[PDB]
């Protein structure tokens, strides 16, 4: 019912390496549908934590909702969690293939720079209309790289 | 005149290390105070940067105002901001020492434990009023430890 309720995470990855980076953590409000991408080392406990913490630092989510991952079925996760009175789920989908297709197309003739990148994969995503909704991501929250991006999200 | 046209930074450490972290890189909205907080290693331009791409995720700022600190001054500092074409000011202040107390009264009892408590100050600074406005940061933005925090910043 309100934005920061309900979180839905999930590692990709990994991508060529870029600047130290592999994975990319994505993290999307279940409410207005709004993702944040966390470059990442490695899908682990403790980069979960890391950029959770600072995303928390906005509204603790009620719930979050993820895969089996070792990551986020681990009792470090589980005691992180518990302390800020978070109900895990474990077991939208459309949102994170656009995103695994997003970045697949953008490492072509250039790799390693997807973590220079990642910043306007975000925002692209954030200030997309939906196939069945009428506002973007962003509204709803807060009330040629961006148009290739556009043709993978369109098409 | 718009949320995210103008941030203002600073580094606030060391402090007693915390899950290695020492420092807090402190970032002001000029429009509506909204105050964001990434703890780091180093008072560094790389950890700047990495913190910095994370927010400009949301949306890029047009100015970009610090002091003369080093993470802020060195060339490739500069390069990350000319190519994302904000323009970098150097040379508000209460909110900065607003937070310096916040930390310093968090510290008594606990000195390592700064990093885990962090979210709660960001949450703290932003859902607070000020002296002379009618809204909290987090309004303007979005359209026991809380109460000591709140003890320091409206006695
Ligand atoms: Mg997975
Ligand atoms: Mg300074």
């Amino acid at each position: 019912q309100k934005p920061f309720d309900k979180f839905f995470i999930d590692y990709i990855g990994p991508l060529p390496p870029s600047q130290g980076y592999l994975y990319v953590l994505v993290v999307v409000d279940g409410m207005t549908g709004f993702t944040w991408l966390y470059p990442t080392k490695a899908p682990s406990t403790s980069a979960t934590v890391k950029s959770l913490n600072v995303l928390t630092s906005i509204a603790i989510p009620k719930v979050i909702h993820s895969d089996q991952g070792a990551a986020f079925t681990s009792s470090t996760f589980a005691e992180w969690a518990k302390e800020r009175g978070i109900h895990l789920e474990f077991s939208v989908e459309r949102k994170n293939s656009d995103i695994k297709r997003l970045l697949t197309k953008l490492l072509v003739g250039r790799p390693t720079k997807w973590y220079d990148l990642l910043p306007v994969v975000q925002l692209a995503l954030n200030n997309t209309y939906s196939p069945v909704l009428k506002y973007t991501p962003h509204q709803l929250l807060f009330g040629s790289l961006l148009q290739e991006i556009r043709t993978s999200l369109y098409h």
